[PDB]
DNA sequence: ATTATGACGCT
DNA sequence: AGCGTCAT
């Protein structure tokens, strides 16, 4: 009763840039705006691999991880933008710089954790407190939430339903209690409307967002109403929301662990987990996962929003699938050199922008026929931002994988250079 | 031949 | 340190 903490102490948002690479290409080329369009990488093998898809194109069944030649069967008027190719590989600089534009605007409002190029977590707890003191008991108008869904409402025209749900929520609100978690989430949602408006004004980019009390619920909420909308998931909404939520939809349970939760416990939905004791869950899935699951199925998660706006690693990777696998010494050296030259460019720009230096180089390879995605991962010291030295060291570090008697065997199907372990400079 | 990145845990 | 998991 009075002593079960309910995980309502924070306001946390997850912001996800809608089909981000597509938006970047649509800003640059207005002929692509408001059309079915996708971004591809490469073009020879079956038209290229699609990696991002506008919502217009999604309506035709176009998806990521689809060959462009196949997407054209589903959507013959599909428009395509190609990722830049530099030194023989895909070069994602345009999207990294667009992402920095958006992240810098987000950081004006609250502290953000860069989860990936197109999504960030937002710690709004302090921001909401400041805003609540500014209001001085003044009620929150629907006009302040023009794109917000309240999950679970209305109970008892899509825009019409959104507005009905929002009215029901706002009528119920107790504005005089500056400590009600539901009020705190509502003000969080107001601030996120303002943040998203600023992003769109100042970049042209639209995004979706979730607002809740922790990162996992914010991430789940964000996906409920897309594109260009935001969703508030209150603590009270969790029992019904989880009662028909497939376990795989919760962040970190879409993989082998979620599959084993489903198979070992014989359940399907997140809410069914509430029936098990914390000890039972730990006994099946380990102490950490078990405690996490016990709290998570009750809407409770404690992972903090880490104050981290910059990537922790700077990486360069290329697959060489099928008969493109690298089979000679000269091939491996030339591609290590291309990877190392892009790595050097990005590292020098990073050092000048962000006052830090990487100190460790990680080299990862895949060999043909090897079941694993990484056949080997080894580290060496990263002392100077010099492409020839980095590629020479990466070779020096992988060279004893070659089993020939100038040839390379087994041929390599992936090269990967990652700069890690940053230190202030 | 479901990229090229990124995040993180286990031991 | 090297390997495995999860996500888009």
């Amino acid at each position: 009763g009075p002593h079960m903490a309910t995980g309502q102490d924070r306001v946390v948002a997850l912001v996800d840039m809608d089909c981000f690479f597509v938006q970047v290409e649509q800003r640059q080329n207005p002929h692509l705006r408001n059309k079915p369009c996708a971004v591809v990488q490469y073009k020879s093998w079956k038209g290229g691999g699609i990696i991002a898809v506008s919502y217009e194109a999604r309506a035709f069944g176009v998806t990521r991880s689809m060959w462009a030649d196949d997407a054209k069967k589903l959507c013959p008027d599909l428009l395509l933008a190609q990722v830049r190719e530099s030194r023989g590989k895909a070069n994602l600089t345009k999207y990294r710089e667009a992402s920095v534009e958006v992240m810098e605007i987000m950081s004006r409002f609250a502290v953000i954790e860069r989860a990936s190029i197109d999504e960030a977590y937002v710690d709004l707890t302090s921001a909401v407190q400041e805003r609540l003191q500014k209001l001085q008991g003044q009620p929150i108008s629907a006009d302040l939430l023009p794109s917000t869904y309240i999950e679970g409402l209305p109970q008892g025209q899509k825009e019409g339903m959104r507005k009905q749900g929002l009215f029901q929520w706002l009528d119920s609100l107790q504005i005089d209690n500056l400590t009600s978690p539901d009020l705190q989430l509502t003000v969080g949602a107001v601030i996120v409307e303002e943040m998203r408006a600023a992003i769109e004004r100042e970049t042209g980019f639209q995004c979706s967002a979730g607002i809740s009390h922790n990162k996992v619920l914010a991430k789940l909420a964000c996906g409920l109403n897309k594109p260009n909308r935001q969703t508030l998931v209150s603590h009270g909404s969790v029992p019904q929301l989880f009662s028909q939520m497939p376990i795989r939809k919760i962040r970190s349970l879409g993989g082998k662990l979620g599959a084993s939760v489903i198979e070992i416990l014989g359940i399907e939905y997140m809410g069914e987990l509430t029936q098990f004791t914390e000890s039972q869950l730990q006994s099946h899935f380990g102490e950490k996962n078990g405690s996490w699951l016990y709290a998570m199925c009750r809407g409770i998660e404690h992972d903090p929003v880490k104050p981290r706006q910059l990537p922790k690693t700077i990486g360069c990777s290329k697959n060489f699938p099928g008969k493109t696998a690298l089979a000679t010494r000269e091939q491996v050296q030339w591609w290590l050199l291309q990877l190392a030259q892009e790595l050097e460019e990005r590292l020098t720009k990073d050092r000048n922008d962000n006052d830090r230096v990487a100190t460790q180089l990680v080299v990862s390879i895949r060999v043909q026929g090897d079941k694993r995605l990484s056949s080997l991962r080894r580290c060496c010291a990263l002392t100077r931002y010099d492409a020839h030295k980095m590629s020479h060291d990466a070779f020096t570090v992988i060279k004893n994988c070659n089993t020939s008697g100038t040839e390379w065997s087994p041929p390599l199907t992936m090269l990967f250079l990652c700069a890690t372990k940053f230190s202030a400079s």
